[PDB]
């Protein structure tokens, strides 16, 4: 029982950090340590550590906060990605909601959305951006009716202020606006009505609403109706205020049509008119749900009364969100960060960048048709990589070829490929005369690495927390770059560099 399991993915950095963790545990404790190295897969560690060292899994492994968000929250999907549809003079939007269940499961809700101005006046057709939403569901203790108290914060992002620059409907949201919401719905023949009253502050992006089921008991769980039940109250920062389509349609309003597909269950089809009446912003919705299962998760009320927390783009917020959602669900402890952010970045030959005056990803996308992308498997398959990039940046590459790590640097050196997915810790970025490009639309989450341990393993031997926090903020990105290079440039074995570093900083000896 004295032994423990430490897992790792198969890439240069992960093996090194796993050997570092093992050396720490064997030095500052008298514990036996195993070094498991799982390969391939899709989010493999997560499953291995869900199993544990007893079920031939893992107990401790190093994870990055962005991939953690992808694990627990499915990072790119909860963001409401908005693009412009010039045909219908409006906008289109895509996202997914992950409804928690009692048995740790997740019910998927795929949202496709169209918005079309009701009036015939001019409206703002925006560039690709996204809405980040935080939703808090609660109850009134004194309300005997079936209800939901909802409090929302919506902020727009995905557009940069480049220190180079400076509507009629917006003037209607300067103060606090009353909000009426009326939803007439039918799901599998169940007819119901929901009436919600509240207020909205668009300058802060805050919504405070109370919804009541005026027809008795609601035949569906409340969180499935949260998206359906006022995107004009989103806080748009000044530097992208000319991209708020919703406020520009006011006071005439807009039609919001939505198709919500529940995985392995029925679907909602909703049409709403969001418009001003007197001084009140009203949202009138007709909802028709069909093909639902009577004992399913929706018609069986198998969804918890909560909402997944928002996947933040701020490093501190990202770390804390991932730590909280790992501890709450699946009972997994995030330890202190090692102090280096190994993020994806689209790097080019700096000669090419000088030739085409490429500074940011947006500059790269406008000429992406002439270029070839050589990316790793994890960047072409992971939703936090190229597929998630494309729903914000509109990259149109001529070719995309998955390549083993290290092959991509020697391939961009010989112009077999123009753009590669360089990881910031690869020491090869300086030695190949390359250039990282600015992720101006801020799609990528923070990828600060930190170790991860199970709670029961932390309980059987309680000293592991302190012995693994010896590495907290000890490895800078440039330090890790030198060591990664020692493994990738020179032929040195991974464990040797780990022992050397821990001797150098006075940890292993
Ligand atoms: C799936 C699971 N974990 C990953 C960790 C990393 C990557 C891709 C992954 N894909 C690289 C990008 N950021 C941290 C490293 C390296």
């Amino acid at each position: 029982n004295d032994t423990v399991v430490v897992g790792s993915i198969n890439f240069t950095e992960g093996i090194i950090v796993a050997n570092m963790v093992a050396e720490m545990i064997e030095a500052h404790t008298d514990l036996k340590v195993v070094r498991k190295l799982n390969l391939g897969g899709e989010n493999v560690n997560f499953e291995a550590i869900k199993r544990g060292g007893a079920n031939n899994g893992i107990d401790i492994y190093v994870e990055y906060t962005g991939h953690g968000l992808v694990d627990i929250l499915g990072f790119p999907e909860p963001n409401v990605y908005i693009t412009a549809d010039k045909q219908k003079n409006g906008i289109k939007a895509n996202f997914k909601i992950r409804h928690n269940m009692e048995d740790g499961s997740v019910q998927l809700a795929d949202h496709y959305q169209q918005n079309t101005p009701i009036g015939d006046g001019p409206v703002l057709l925006p560039d690709n951006h996204y809405l980040s939403t935080q939703s808090v569901l609660s109850k009134d203790p004194n309300e005997k009716r079936d209800h939901m108290v909802l409090l929302e914060f919506v902020t727009a992002a995905g557009i940069t202020l480049g220190m180079d620059e400076l509507s009629k409907g917006e003037e209607l949201f300067t103060g606090v606006v009353p909000i009426l919401v009326e939803l007439d719905g039918g799901v599998n023949g169940h007819k119901f009505s929901v009436r919600g009253e509240g207020e909205g502050d668009a300058t802060n992006g805050k919504l405070t609403l109370k919804f009541i089921c005026t027809t008795g008991k609601l035949p569906v769980p409340w969180p499935t109706l949260v998206t359906t039940l006022v995107q004009c109250f989103s806080r748009y920062p000044d530097h992208m205020k000319q991209h708020d389509f919703f406020k520009s349609a006011m006071p005439e309003g807009y039609v919001q049509e939505r198709t919500i597909s529940f995985k392995d269950d029925g679907t909602y089809k909703t049409r709403a008119e969001v418009k001003f009446e007197g001084d009140t912003l009203v949202n009138r919705i007709e909802l028709k749900g069909i093909d639902f299962k009577e004992d399913g998760n929706i018609l069986g009320h198998k969804l918890e009364y909560n909402f997944p927390p928002p996947s933040s783009t701020d490093p501190e917020g990202a770390y804390e969100t991932v730590k909280k959602e790992y501890k709450r669900k699946w009972n997994i402890v995030w330890l202190k960060p090692l102090g280096f952010n190994n993020t994806y970045t689209l790097t080019v030959k700096d000669e090419l960048a000088k030739q085409y005056n490429l500074k940011t990803f947006s500059d790269l996308a406008k000429i992406s048709d002439k270029l070839i992308l050589g990316a790793t498997m994890f960047f072409l398959e992971g939703p936090d990589g190229y597929p998630g990039l494309q729903k914000l940046y509109n990259f149109k590459f001529k070719h995309t070829k998955s390549m083993d790590m290290g092959i991509r640097y020697t391939a961009i050196d010989n112009n077999e490929v123009q753009v590669i997915d360089a990881w910031a810790t690869d020491g090869l970025l300086v030695s190949h005369k390359l250039k990282i490009l600015e992720d101006d639309k801020a799609f990528f989450p923070p990828y600060y690495a930190a170790p991860i341990i199970r709670q029961d393993v932390l309980d059987k031997h309680p000293e592991l927390k302190d012995v693994l926090n010896k590495l907290a903020n000890q490895i800078s990105l440039e330090e890790m770059q030198k060591l990664n290079y020692k493994v990738d440039g020179e032929g040195q074995d991974p464990a040797k560099v780990a022992k050397e570093f821990l001797k150098e900083k006075g940890l292993i000896l």
